[PDB]
């Protein structure tokens, strides 16, 4: 990725170095009074929150390159009691205090625009997810998630669109969800063949995740067209 | 709101004047190739999506002051085929072509942050709403909507906290079943054209993460009833 590589060299040009994290580690946590801007450069993370009793609810998944803020740019206070957990075996991230990010995005605009449009992609993503859910319930939500996994890690092969993602991460990606996923398998929308998973009915996923499909077309058109 | 007013002048000083809309008008629409940055200064709007067949999906409700953008600030292309419909009787919005916003946001860090910050409020709003719904179904959802409505339009009366909003405006905000259940549980009561919330702690208990979001995003108004 190009627009994200420039942001990386903008951070390093100002002295910020990368840190390596590993599975189950938290890049930021819900109890820290200091808030940060996380430029996730490589790896897969998930935003999590603990309810009143102790149930860990998964809120959102991110893969580098991306920008996750734990605090408001202006107030520097928390946007929510959230933790950013690594779910890939390793992850590389730049950790900037919200204190200092505001000053760095002022000295430049191409890189403010970069962080600014990631927020926009998040905003529209959630609205599209909400729209698909309101129409097809969780089926649309699960088709949508599999749709973006297909567009991101998918590559066409004779057996269909092969999801080129180690299963140790895909299994990370409860009962209501497991039933839907394997009903798609029973319907041969997605199939297992020789240690790999292939999407064999792409149009099915598009049918029940239309607004997430449109979101990806609008947000990542070049990657959308590969499989369209 | 302090920061909303400082942004208002910045647009006026630079030569963008407010435009008045009335109920049912679309400040922007999903078939328009020109994308805009809308600072809705006053009034209540709703973000919709219209499919080929014509159903109007209601995606989000905004109240001024807020900022809604229909295009990406860098590519200027659509972020989604949406409309911003006015649901109150009147509304006042500053309509800026997205190309022109880049100039204004380029020359100020304070006003850039204001819009940046409101996008963050939206991201965390959606996660909180998602968290509440995955733990308490639609009950927590409507409790959340009623909660923030009570927070913004709350006015104490002898018969509970009055939701000081127009009946036609709240008419525009399954669901009915939940509302009836709420009525039969000593929570919400309807009479004389408005709703009254008598047990506000009930709503906080089933909309905890959106109560947290309101606590974290809108403290001054959160402290009204806390
Ligand atoms: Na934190
Ligand atoms: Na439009």
């Amino acid at each position: 990725n190009a627009q994200a590589e420039e942001f990386k060299k903008y951070l390093e040009t100002n002295g910020i170095k990368p840190k390596q994290f590993h599975k189950k580690e938290l890049i930021f946590n819900q109890w820290d009074p200091q808030e940060y801007c996380i430029f996730l450069y490589d790896g897969i993370t998930k935003l999590t929150s603990i309810s009143e009793n102790g149930t860990i609810m998964n809120l959102q998944y991110y893969k580098g390159a991306f920008v996750i803020m734990s605090g408001f740019i202006d107030t520097e206070t928390s946007v929510g009691y959230y933790n950013l957990e690594v779910i890939s075996e390793q992850a590389t991230a730049y950790v900037i205090k919200i204190n200092e990010l505001k000053e760095l995005l002022s000295k430049n605009l191409t890189h403010f625009f970069y962080v600014f449009q990631t927020l926009q992609k998040q905003v529209s993503y959630s609205l599209a997810k909400f729209n698909d859910f309101s129409i097809n319930g969780k089926l649309g939500s699960i088709c949508g998630q599999l749709l973006i996994l297909t567009y991101v890690y998918g590559k066409e092969t004779p057996d269909g669109i092969k999801i080129t993602l180690d299963n140790l991460t895909m299994q990370e990606l409860s009962s209501a969800v497991s039933r839907i996923i394997s009903k798609l398998k029973q319907e041969k929308v997605i199939v297992y063949k020789n240690s790999c998973f292939y999407v064999q009915n792409l149009d099915y996923l598009k049918r029940y995740a239309p607004k997430l499909d449109e979101w990806f077309y609008l947000a990542c058109p070049a990657t959308w067209g590969k499989l369209n």
